[PDB]
């Protein structure tokens, strides 16, 4: 008989995936403590179903206490149940590991979606937009023909909105439409950053911690 | 002869330096100051299961005991060693727990680096992705206003066309003339980046990031 | 002769209070009430279990003990005192019982001290902060001036809400906080005035 205690994993056996739940999340993503616990779940719950399977044992010990957990393999050697512990534990460290895996795929690829979502509707509200204007810009330059505003006659900036861009003048009217090509879009600073978001989470690419290693 | 000590989690005062740390790596991210009591007086009970499994595996056991003091209450904890004389199951208890009590703030030290490297790298990308928003704010900014030049230009207009003056957009840029738009490009490699309040608090943050008590005891051994 | 009583954590109303007090240090930081009762009565026995610890190793050995009484947490507590004569046990037990009560309200003093020092230097923590994005936002609108000083060196000279751009207009040219922050400074003075103005309560007064 083998024993061994584990308890939850430390942050700097986790950092990686915190990291990547934060890329992906960021203020909402889940507190690292409230992690730790989720992974040490999974780890119980997964060793649980080893063991019925095997007719290996999972209990707490201090008794009324969640944390930590205490575990035992009945072999047939000293080195015979210690390494077979060993090596059950491992085993459930990578099932573990692999549901892992396939739920960050999971997260990645629907956070993905959603900021590439966000990103090709700003695109297409800032083009609707710079063509809108660049309608208003040629029907003013035609009213600012009929009326020989030639050059800009504005007495202050608030006067000039849609509906009143033939003030700018004829001259300058034909400039911006002349030049309609290097017109930049106009995005929002939340566009820039959802794109930044999204390049940082294309860049993504353990469960348990030993208080005791097995036993002779 | 079995000695017996009563031991508890580190109250408020006592681990608010500690508690203090955390405070700075985590933001209202970090844990409760209860939530780190607990997590501290767990963290020693565990390295003292550890020690009493393997003193129950000599060719001579030596029995270390821990459990709850009260039945179904998970808070005040009694530690008990089994010793050969009166004042030797109590010089030897009260050892074992220095002996935890050490390997603990071990443990921690190296738990405090990995916090820290890891409240570290969250916020450098907080700052870093915050840099890129307002440099391409800025630079977008720029382009309107190599962009408004061209159209003062071919209205040669050189001075500012606008008595009164409130806030412009990429049509009436061109107002401020081409002597203004100009001398702005000359200067858009010292233009001051705008950024959010968060983006000076987080600064800090960091700023602030480069710069033990598992238990208490109820009463000592006896 | 076995006296026996029944305690358990205190009543919400008993900690009005210490729970408001802490309310006042932490805002909403502050622990549930259902998580405070459970700390004093916590704190409670574990004072009663170190004096069950001690009585039990005397020369003559005094019998005093306290267990769950059902299925719960306390749930409550049952402590049991056992004397030389019926009239002893049943006092004993209230005297153990009340200097315990009198032990923990000193750890409750030094307890509070603890958590107004902690509410504090939060707080100013966070002073300490809107001033520092006070004084960066203050930087950058002066650094918003000497660049709109370069561009009206191309001869404006004088003065046709401003903003980075039309900051253009004049030249002849050249701390404040959030409300918020005059909200933390006033959740230090109600704290910082703040005095020492239960530890559990009885389901069963000591028998005979």
């Amino acid at each position: 008989t083998s024993t061994a205690i584990i308890t939850q994993p430390d942050v700097g056996q986790i950092a990686g995936y915190n990291n990547a739940m934060n890329v992906i999340y960021g203020q909402a993503a889940p507190k690292v403590s409230d992690l730790q616990e989720t992974l040490i779940g999974r780890f119980s719950s997964a060793f649980s179903a080893l063991a019925e399977t095997l007719d290996l044992t999972i209990e707490p010990s201090v008794k009324n206490q969640q944390l930590p957990l205490t575990v035992s393999y009945v072999g047939q050697t000293a080195e015979g149940a210690q390494m077979k512990l060993a090596q059950y534990i491992q085993q459930v460290d990578d099932k573990v590991n692999q549901e892992l895996e396939k739920d960050l795929k999971d997260n990645i690829a629907l956070g993905r979606k959603n900021l590439q979502d966000s990103l090709r509707t700003q695109e297409v509200v800032a083009q609707e937009q710079k063509d809108l204007r660049i309608r208003q810009i040629q029907e003013a330059l035609q009213y600012a023909n009929q009326a020989q505003v030639t050059k800009p006659q504005v007495q202050q900036t608030e006067d000039v909105t849609q509906d009143t861009l033939f003030l700018l003048g004829s001259e300058a009217l034909e400039s911006m439409i002349k030049h309609e090509a290097t017109r930049p879009l106009v995005f929002s600073p939340n566009y820039y950053q959802t794109r930044q978001n999204l390049l940082d989470i294309e860049k993504l690419k353990h469960a348990y911690r030993y208080v005791m290693k097995p036993t002779l």
